[PDB]
DNA sequence: TGTCCCCTCGCTGCCGCCGCC
RNA sequence: AGGCGGGCAGCGAA
């Protein structure tokens, strides 16, 4: 069973991977694989004078009694530690014990690292997360093809369960499927009564076939364009909106009465279409936040369509922790926020990172932004104002999608993910410490090293000879000073 | 669960405090 | 009104 994984989620001490699978007719559809039996990689560090056999004979009976396990896989293993903890020998033989994430009893208590005993005085790898454990032990390096054997038959077309993380092994295939991309554009208003922002119009620009192997053509037309419109002030739209929308507004325009029906129809379209990638401009910081809050307040039973996991209940703590909550709900669909830290990192020439400015910078095409304030009754009496605002929403969605493909946000993030070994969404979010952490994790784990469990003077600047220098002057720089320094003097943790 | 993007240096504007010519 | 000393915040750069 071959699957190209995209994102992950954790629940009930199990890890679930979201990806695409070729059918018999090699058609690519969404898939979900729930993987059981994932287990923690423990290391017991013996005290001076004791051996892993003593740690075995002492602790494994206690561990089997404690976790209610029939048997526990464990073996002495020589391992190297070269990190910041003191009293840890440079090389010692450890008792490499294997503890499943899901145990019959007391499944969510982690063995303390500082745990002392007569045989050992330290434990390593006791609080590692499920995704870390799988991505390290099975040597997964970013999104890549995945061979699954003994598959046992969410908002994914295929649902798969496997009880052994081993059968799941990465392939050598560098070719990767076509992506279902759905760009988003959102228009909001604050209501003075409750002082909350409310969704007015949502634009859905679908790009069903995007292949990151070959280059993306410029200004590709979306395979489908649909819009969802809500009465901003009154409950009745100005007469003639539908006919004018069909005569002028591009794509389909479907019209509503209230916010609840609009969000329900949005959820239905999201579930039916099943994007792989969600484009947008300031989506994660603003638009996804307001979308989720409006979804929760209006009590839509299908809020889980924004991701690929099927949730009947909203997490109870929802109501500055909303970032993680949104990231967890939207698990399955990548958020390609063109204005986030990664997006800003790929366009340092912009000053405000507004949609118009970034369009002008990346695509060299000028668009004049229009200020839409639906609080003005111009959009409840006039129909031309409503259709102009809808046209602006369509234009914003198209611009966001096009500039997203212009900078290869997805392609760069995928390449750096396969370089780092983290997940695609995490590096899409703009992190830099996560990629470094995971590349070091993979490199040190593959070389028999014990990975650690989860203010100084800088460079020297000279005083300039301030003034004008009419003679020819040269610039003499060091190509990547710090990396070539670390290679030069062989600076390392080890 | 709850995270992050090295500190540190030098540069400019603003604000409040102190002494002075 | 002006120069200096310590403090905060904002930001461009290595």
């Amino acid at each position: 069973f071959q699957m190209f994984w995209l994102d992950y989620c954790e629940v009930n001490n199990t890890l679930i991977l979201f990806g695409k699978v070729k059918l018999k007719d090699d058609n690519c559809v969404s898939a979900m694989v729930q993987i059981n039996g994932l287990c923690r990689e423990l290391f017991f560090l013996p005290r001076e004078g004791k051996t892993p056999t003593d740690i075995h004979e002492e602790i494994i009976p206690l561990l089997m009694d404690k976790y209610g396990l029939d048997n526990i896989r464990a073996k002495p293993q020589k391992m190297k530690y070269s990190f910041e903890l003191p009293d840890i020998p440079s090389e010692s033989d450890y008792l490499k014990v294997l503890l499943p994430y899901q145990t019959p009893k007391s499944s969510r208590d982690t063995i303390p690292s500082d745990l002392s005993s007569d045989t050992f005085y330290h434990v390593f790898g006791g609080n590692s997360n499920i995704f870390e454990s799988f991505v390290i032990q099975n040597r997964i390096m970013g999104p890549c093809w995945l061979d699954i054997k003994g598959a046992d038959f969410s908002h994914c077309a295929v649902e798969v369960s496997v009880d052994k993380p081993q059968n799941i092994t990465p392939t050598t295939t560098k070719t990767m499927p076509n992506l279902r991309c759905l760009s988003l554009s959102i228009q909001t208003l604050m209501n003075p009564k409750e002082n909350k922002q409310e969704i007015v119009s949502i634009t859905l620009s679908a790009y069903r076939n995007i292949s990151l192997d070959s280059p993306i053509p410029e200004n590709i037309k979306p395979d489908d364009l649909c819009t969802l419109v809500r009465p901003p002030q009154s409950t009745s739209f100005p007469l003639g909106l539908a006919a004018l929308a069909k005569q002028k507004l591009p794509g389909r325009v479907r019209l509503f009465n209230n916010e609840k029906a609009m969000l329900s129809c949005f959820c239905a379209m999201l579930k039916v279409e099943d994007p792989d990638v969600i484009i947008g401009h300031r989506l994660q910081n603003v638009y996804l936040d307001v979308l989720a809050h409006r979804m929760h307040d209006l009590n839509i039973p299908t809020f889980s369509s924004i991701g690929r996991r099927l949730r009947r209940t909203w997490p109870e703590k929802f109501g500055n922790m909303n970032h993680f909550f949104i990231s967890d709900i939207c698990s399955g669909r990548l958020i390609c926020d063109i204005a986030n830290e990664m997006g800003q990192s790929l366009t340092p020439k912009c000053q405000s990172w507004d949609l118009s400015e970034m369009y002008q910078v990346t695509c060299e095409k000028e668009h004049k932004p229009l200020d839409i304030d639906y609080q003005n009754p111009q959009y409840q009496n006039d129909v031309n104002s409503m259709t102009m605002a809808l046209q602006e929403n369509i234009t914003n969605c198209m611009i966001s999608a096009e500039v997203s493909y212009r900078i290869q946000l997805l392609t760069l993030t995928k390449q750096l993910t396969n370089l780092a070994g983290n997940a695609w969404a995490q590096t899409l979010g703009g992190t830099r410490a996560g990629r470094n952490e995971y590349i070091l994790l993979h490199e040190f784990s593959r070389n028999g090293f014990i990975v650690p469990d989860k203010k100084y003077q800088g460079g020297l600047v000279f005083e300039p000879e301030k003034g004008l220098h009419k003679n020819y002057v040269l610039v003499m720089d060091f190509n990547s000073l710090y990396p070539s320094i670390i290679q030069e003097f062989n600076i390392c943790f080890t």
